[PDB]
């Protein structure tokens, strides 16, 4: 049949064909011999800061590409302007060995990193981005207002807004734009005496970090840091959220009155910071983007994790449940209670949030979607399938296939 | 070369060597990953009514009799020497060749150890094999079958075995078992499209129709078997009720879970799967171990092409399904799953939970890093199909490529 993969819905016993495939230009970790795709980091788009100028004939194919794409979405391929363009962007390139977007390319672009994301599982919403274009951004100060300024539209006290807020680009021999924390909102790990943690695990590093940098620490389970931000050949500077900008949620169970008195809460705000945007071959180090939580990140990877808050066991044994054997399935039941908990909060607070259910069935909707639009849609099974109750939800019984489309956003190294 | 292996939850690291020694294509290449894909598009076993090529065969038949004789501590040994002439001599001459008892053995666990997706390969050394090429009819295979059924389930105290018959050779039909395994419950197309009974085996349950069957009309009517001889048509063949045990499910606490009228088989003994063992291949070789309580609890019973009895379960739970955030399928999926746990513990039939169960392969995981130098695993079937993220296995990343000796999917007999 088709010279293209044959992707299956189990469920459904439907079949598709994807021929998006046949439009990457960048390689995955896999081969024939072994199959990498359980892998979180593989050496593969790692951005690594390439100090020393791109090759131009590289960013020049990866432009016009870019430029090739832009034109084909407004549908003028092939048109005088589309040429021009073309020109404009190899004359640039030709004198200053770099070129610069124009403000509907960069909106174009993001949106389209955004569709790319074979991880992202809210992907139905791609089309609504409000894209803030910061390429303007001089210093670290006016970085954190930039920031202050998204966040408040961002959150819309509850009623979220998908949203990217793009820096200054990457240039040969000057320091990059970056955003050292990994996210815009996250709770201090403090390294205790006997070896344990209060607070995230995940945030030790940059805990101590803000530490070096002047911050003076708190010693609670959810303290809010501050942001190390630095602009080019600079070392970063710390500035403190106002209160008042971040929004939590603190959690409650409908039915279990107890749980309240546990004090746990989250932040309203999702908004990833340390990936690199890439467009036609340029470079946004930093681009800080956000959009709404899926109830699942909070309630079983954030709370549960072994290596994150951990909380199962104390929640299972307030439920009085034996956590002493595992056929009991207290850790089952305590999972349920505990996302339970956090859907009932964010909605009773009225902040936006998705259950997986729900979030699985749209993204179902948004492969069928792009098979018609693009003819494919890379997805990493592993990242789409929700924490918990993974054969409840429609995304488990559908075959994906996995690949990188550029413009993308990618991991980069941590600046420090 | 050697991909770098690491564990998100404990920060450890390894490096996967033992990929190296992958001889067959996966359904991977750089510029696409199809892991998720259930089946191959290619990586299938085509008919067999000619010789291999005796090239492609012999490197196969060394490579594994070189494993052979370093698995016994006798590599380049006299006998290993011998071994590999009487192989060399038998291609030459006949196109094909024979395994000894012992090498059988060895290779069907072996073939289990390199098997991507099983969770439970900590359990690989311990498998009992019943040597059944000298079948010579579709009769005997049912004998044969009769008494692997009776082995393995052992008045509930499961014991994991295969039982191999004829290989497949050239020019001539292949011995088979046309059920996907041993035991399946009927599926019974009615009227508006509906399904009584398991919709899986909607294609099966006419098959053994067609072939005489008096067909039941209930939920759980156990099927009969189809064996097949070599160019022969198939044949029917009912298991005495005494020789397949059944558990009825209840709940420890749910006092109308009972009502329901649910059950399960105790024995998973998968029948339609192809064993390659230094080139030979078995078109039938039925395997069997015992369940993982997943397998029954959320596929079986709640999948939405399978009994999908989660709505069912969540209304007598008077739980709200007027929308998906009360989690009324998550709440529903954990009391089914606890169902199963505790029937089968009643009955006292062998089973494992999916924590249990995952903590065992990382331990296997450990165990083969430091025998082999690296595991094969299918990330998406070695996680369970609930609470993932909560059991160790999740957390772990994973190789997956083909090693052999092994299991292969085959193409249907009809
Ligand atoms: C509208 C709400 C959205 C929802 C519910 C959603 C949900 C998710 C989830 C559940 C993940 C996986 C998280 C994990 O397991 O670590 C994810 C990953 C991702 N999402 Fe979305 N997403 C949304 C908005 C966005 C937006 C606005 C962007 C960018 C413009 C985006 C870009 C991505 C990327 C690149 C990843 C992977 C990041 C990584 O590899 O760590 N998402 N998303
Ligand atoms: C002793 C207990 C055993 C347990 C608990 C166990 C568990 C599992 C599970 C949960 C699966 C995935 C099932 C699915 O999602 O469809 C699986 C697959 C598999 N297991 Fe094991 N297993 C055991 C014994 C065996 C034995 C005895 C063999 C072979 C001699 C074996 C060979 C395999 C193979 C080949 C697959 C993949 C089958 C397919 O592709 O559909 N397992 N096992
Ligand atoms: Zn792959």
């Amino acid at each position: 049949g088709p010279k293209f993969p044959r992707v299956k819905n189990w469920e459904l016993g439907s079949i598709t064909y994807d021929t998006l495939c046949a439009q990457s230009q960048q390689d995955g970790p896999c081969t024939p011999r072994r199959c990498l795709g359980s892998l979180v980091l593989p050496r593969k788009l790692q951005t690594r800061p390439s100090p020393g100028p791109p090759p131009a004939e590289q960013l020049l194919s990866q432009a016009r590409d870019f430029i090739n794409q832009y034109y084909s979405s407004i549908k003028r391929s092939g048109s005088q302007a589309h040429e021009e363009r073309l020109q404009e962007v190899e004359a640039e390139v030709a004198s200053t060995g770099t070129y610069h977007l124009r403000e509907s390319e960069l909106v174009f672009g993001a949106k389209q990193a955004w569709r790319n994301a074979p991880r992202c599982v809210g992907r139905i919403q791609w089309g609504k981005l409000q894209v803030f274009d910061a390429r303007d951004c001089s210093s670290a100060q006016e970085m954190f207002t930039y920031i202050c300024n998204h966040i408040k539209y961002a959150t819309n006290r509850g009623n979220l807004r998908s949203a990217i807020t793009v820096f200054p680009q990457r240039a040969p021999g000057r320091g990059d734009f970056r955003i050292w924390n990994s996210q815009l909102v996250r709770y201090a790990g403090y390294r205790q005496q006997d070896g344990s943690v209060r607070g995230d695990p995940a945030n030790v590093e940059i805990t101590e970090l803000c530490i070096q940098h002047g911050w003076t620490p708190g010693n609670g389970r959810f303290d809010v840091l501050p942001l190390l931000l630095q602009a080019p050949d600079e070392a970063p500077e710390l500035f403190v959220l106002p209160p008042e900008l971040v929004l939590e949620v603190p959690l409650e169970h409908p039915t279990l009155e107890w749980f309240a008195a546990l004090g746990l809460r989250w932040y309203a705000l999702p908004a990833v910071s340390n990936m690199l945007l890439e467009i036609g071959g340029l470079e946004f180090s930093a681009a800080p983007f956000s959009g709404w939580y899926m109830s699942t990140e909070i309630g079983t990877r954030n709370l549960c994790d072994p290596h994150r808050y951990n909380i199962l066991e104390d929640v299972a044994v307030c439920m009085d449940l034996d956590t002493r054997t595992t056929s009991s399935l207290w850790k089952d039941k305590a999972a349920v209670e505990i996302n339970l908990a956090v859907l009932h909060s964010f909605q009773l607070a009225k902040v936006t949030i998705v259950d997986h259910h729900a979030a699985t069935v749209s993204f179902m909707k948004h492969l069928d979607n792009e098979q018609k639009a693009r003819g494919g849609c890379p997805a990493d099974w592993a990242w789409i399938v929700p924490p918990i109750s993974g054969s409840l939800t429609p995304v488990f019984h559908q075959e994906m296939v996995n690949y990188i489309l550029s413009p993308a956003f990618r991991y980069q190294p941590d600046p420090w």
